[PDB]
C-alpha cells in the first residue's frame, strides 16, 4: 500500500473492498481493490490477469493484478460514480427514458464483447456499473466467480445482494452460462425505469419466491428440466403470472418486450446480448449526457 494514498473507501464488493486511491509515484487516480487469504490460487491469478487483455469501451479497464503478502489488488481505471449512487441521486425526477437507453444499450455491447470472449461476469448489479460525465457506462469486476467460487460469506460478513441472481443459480445449476448475466441486466433495466429494485429477496428462497410471485412458478412447459434441478422443490408454491403491464408501466411496448426476454426463464430461450442489440427499442436511442453531481 506504500505506493498509494487511500483517498476514501468507495464500496465493498462480494469478493472485497474496493478504495479510490492516488498513485504517489505517478499521481494518477485509481481504484484498488483490496481480496481478502492464505496462499492465494495461483489459477485464480492466472485467469484474473488474462482479463487485463480485455480492451472495450464499456468495460472498466483492469490496469494490474499483484499478489503480495496474502492479499490480491486489482488496480483499476477510476470513474466518477457508480449507478447505485447515480439511481439513488435522480430517485426523486427518475433517470430520463433516453439516458436509460444509452446505458442499456451500452450494457449489452460490452456485454456482447465480454460474451464473444467467454468472459462472465456472474455478478452485474448498480454498484458495478459506472458512469462518467461524457455519457458512457461501464461493466467493472468480472471473473473472480470464475477463478473462485460463488461467495456466501465474505471477510466482513458483508450482506450479500441476492437481487440480481439469475433462477437457474438460485435453483443450484452446476453450470453458469452467459444467460445469467443477462437476467442481471434485466432486472437493473427495470430498476431504472421504474424506481425500485425489481425482486427485492432479503434471503434466497425469499429472493426466488419473489420472481416466482411476479412471473409465474415455473414449470416443464416454460422452462424444460426445471424442475430436475438441483434445489427444486416440487412443494414449492404454484403463483400465476402477473399480467406484465404492472411490471415496468413508464415503458413502451418496444421496452417491455425487450425486458420479457432478459427475464425468461429457460436460460436458453433468454435473449443474448448480441440478439437484444437489434431489438427495435434501440431503434433511436442517442447518447445522452447525465446531469452528475461529483
Ligand atoms: C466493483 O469493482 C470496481 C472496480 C473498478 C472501479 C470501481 C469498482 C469504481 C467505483 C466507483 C464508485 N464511485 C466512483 N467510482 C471505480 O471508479 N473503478
Amino acid at each position: 500500500m506504500e505506493n498509494f494514498q487511500k483517498v476514501e473507501k468507495i464500496g465493498e464488493g462480494t469478493y472485497g473492498v474496493v478504495y479510490k486511491a492516488r498513485n504517489k509515484l505517478t499521481g494518477e487516480v485509481v481504484a484498488l481493490k483490496k481480496i481478502r487469504t492464505e496462499g492465494v490460487p495461483s489459477t485464480a491469478i492466472r485467469e484474473i490477469s488474462l482479463l487485463k487483455e480485455l480492451n472495450h469501451p464499456n468495460i472498466v479497464k483492469l490496469l494490474d493484478v499483484i499478489h503480495t503478502e496474502n492479499k490480491l489488488y486489482l488496480v483499476f481505471e477510476f470513474l466518477h460514480q457508480d449507478l447505485k449512487k447515480f439511481m439513488d441521486a435522480s430517485a426523486l425526477t427518475g433517470i430520463p427514458l433516453p439516458l436509460i437507453k444509452s446505458y442499456l444499450f451500452q450494457l449489452l455491447q460490452g456485454l456482447a464483447f465480454c460474451h464473444s470472449h467467454r468472459v462472465l461476469h456472474r455478478d452485474l448489479k448498480p454498484q458495478n456499473l459506472l458512469i462518467n460525465t461524457e455519457g458512457a457506462i461501464k461493466l467493472a469486476d468480472f471473473g473472480l466467480a470464475r477463478a473462485f467460487g460463488v461467495p456466501v460469506r465474505t471477510y466482513t460478513h458483508e450482506v450479500v445482494t441476492l437481487w440480481y441472481r439469475a433462477p437457474e443459480i438460485l435453483l443450484g445449476c452446476k453450470y453458469y452460462s452467459t444467460a445469467v448475466d443477462i437476467w442481471s441486466l434485466g432486472c437493473i433495466f427495470a430498476e431504472m425505469v421504474t424506481r425500485r429494485a425489481l425482486f427485492p429477496g432479503d434471503s434466497e428462497i425469499d429472493q426466488l419466491f419473489r420472481i416466482f410471485r411476479t412471473l409465474g412458478t415455473p414449470d416443464e412447459v416454460v422452462w424444460p428440466g426445471v424442475t430436475s434441478m438441483p434445489d427444486y422443490k416440487p412443494s414449492f408454491p404454484k403463483w400465476a403470472r402477473q399480467d406484465f403491464s404492472k411490471v415496468v408501466p413508464p415503458l413502451d411496448e418496444d421496452g417491455r418486450s425487450l425486458l420479457s426476454q432478459m427475464l425468461h426463464y429457460d436460460p436458453n430461450k433468454r435473449i443474448s446480448a448480441k440478439a437484444a442489440l437489434a431489438h427495435p427499442f434501440f431503434q433511436d436511442v442517442t447518447k445522452p449526457v447525465p446531469h452528475l453531481r461529483l
